[PDB]
């Protein structure tokens, strides 16, 4: 009555949180299969009838009110953006994230942040609009990784930022509080360091980044013009769904064929 | 008191359709910015003071409450897909839209379109959703390509569909009427041809292409496991945007950092 490697590994694909099964309980594949098939098709079944609502599209339209209603500007930029970004963030063209990025053609990749298009609309806005100048934005990015429980080489950013007046410290944390408060979303704030912007806050869930947040000004301001104090924080929208739905691995959350609100599709 | 090229362009810029200036009035080209600028401030003060909120983010939103209410799950695929798929949806290598795929790596590629995707979906949502399946997904696309009026090379499609019973010439046009009913969009069906689906029924305001939709089955669904009827329809978002707000160009309606909700953010 064991399992094998493969035998778990479907087990496991159509398992969720919500269950208490034991695995290798001795009862036969064959009855654990049949009851999770079950179980994950009424899930569907009711996901179709009553909601509708995809997950991250869920989440990115609860927070774009919330910062919306908070007076930030939403913006959508690019995803295809110029590689020569890359290097002018001081993403060294090296090892590290340099080694991270989607080339596109020769001289286009795919965004592995938003930063420089928010600091592109940063200096731009202050043209026109009374200071502070808030702006947010939600949406893909990518990176190569190799990790599989935590990273997705195509995930969702949400990253705000305001310059001018109010960019302190004490300002920022207080509004990472009020979001994460709103989301129901517990977490701490520790030191950590970047190679693009340096010293920065990291927001953890346990030992899980939800965020790493920046009090400018930092020396990579004169290379894209940013010429004021600033502050910005940048999430991924998939670690905070795989916080609020306890998902074992990231990919329950993610754009996939493979899973629909962290079901199986695989019935 | 003639402008030249380079200043016409730069008023062109600045000018949006609500106004009534000509631009060759013989006043000069200082008047002509300075009071265009002056416009233009005030319309982005005006966003950020009172809505704050994106055109194609605002009407994605809107197109997914419309689409969830009438029933369709709303989907979010990967935008980072197998290049594989481009040769099975009988894009032949050839030339055409073929030579507009942007490439990323050896083996991945931008989508064009959601299509196959949300086959994929179909399939696997059939074995465990009632008749008949109905999803939705909106999000980027990427094609090459030359034109510049009303196309863009990083744009944004809405593609429904539904396998199943009701899969009808009727049914399909009765849902392309409802929605560009709710958006205010006069429109008529036009017969045309792809090389992809076959006919399409393409809806077109004046001479611009809206959508394409099809009836199927086609001879394309053995390929991808679709083996019942269905029907469905693409449309690109910063289409529907141009219509609504009168735009000359579509970069107006792109993502962007060189224009917000269609106002110049080089100001
Ligand atoms: N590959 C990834 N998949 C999913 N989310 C990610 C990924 N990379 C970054 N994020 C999310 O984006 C946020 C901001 O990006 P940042 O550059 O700080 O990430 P990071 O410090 O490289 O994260 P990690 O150390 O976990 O790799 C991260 O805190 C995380 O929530
Ligand atoms: N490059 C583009 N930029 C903006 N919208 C586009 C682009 N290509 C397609 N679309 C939109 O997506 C819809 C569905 O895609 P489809 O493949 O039918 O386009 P198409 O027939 O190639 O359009 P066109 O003939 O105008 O190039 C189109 O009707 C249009 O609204
Ligand atoms: C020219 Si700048 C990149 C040095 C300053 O202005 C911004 O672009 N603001 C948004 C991004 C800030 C960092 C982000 N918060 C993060 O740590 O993920
Ligand atoms: C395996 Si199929 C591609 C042959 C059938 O099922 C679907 O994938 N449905 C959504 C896309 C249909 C065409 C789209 N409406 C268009 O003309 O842009
Ligand atoms: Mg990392
Ligand atoms: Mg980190
Ligand atoms: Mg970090
Ligand atoms: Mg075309
Ligand atoms: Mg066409
Ligand atoms: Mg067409």
């Amino acid at each position: 009555p064991a399992l094998t490697k493969s035998q778990t590994d479907r087990l496991e694909v159509l398992l969720n949180p919500k269950d208490e099964i034991s695995l290798n309980s001795g009862k036969p594949f064959r009855e654990l299969e049949s009851e999770l098939l079950s179980r994950r098709k009424k899930d569907l079944q009711q996901i179709y009838a009553e909601e509708r609502e995809n997950y991250l599209g869920k989440l990115e339209r609860e927070i774009t009110r919330f910062f919306v209603d908070r007076g930030f500007l939403e913006i959508k930029s690019p995803i295809l953006i110029p590689l020569e970004y890359i290097e002018r963030m001081g993403i060294d063209n090296d090892t590290e994230l340099s080694k991270q990025i989607f080339r596109v053609d020769k001289n286009f990749c795919l965004r592995p942040m938003l930063a420089p298009n928010l600091a592109n609309y940063l200096r731009k806005l202050d043209r026109a609009l009374p200071d502070p100048i808030k702006i947010f934005e939600i949406g893909p990015c990518y990176r190569k990784e190799s990790d599989g429980k935590e990273h997705l080489e195509e995930f969702t950013m949400l990253n705000f930022c305001q310059m001018g007046s109010g960019c302190t410290r004490e300002n920022l944390e207080s509004i990472i509080t009020d979001f994460l408060n709103h989301l129901g979303i517990d977490f701490k704030i520790v030191g950590d360091s970047c190679m693009v912007f340096g010293d920065t806050l990291d927001v953890m869930h346990g030992d899980l980044e939800l965020s790493s947040a920046v009090v400018g000004p930092i020396p990579l301001d004169r290379e894209w013009g940013i010429d004021k104090p600033w502050i910005g924080a940048g999430f991924g929208l998939e670690r905070l769904l795989k916080v609020k739905h306890d998902f074992k691995n990231i990919k329950r959350a993610a754009r996939s064929g493979s899973y629909y609100n962290g079901i199986s599709t695989n019935l």
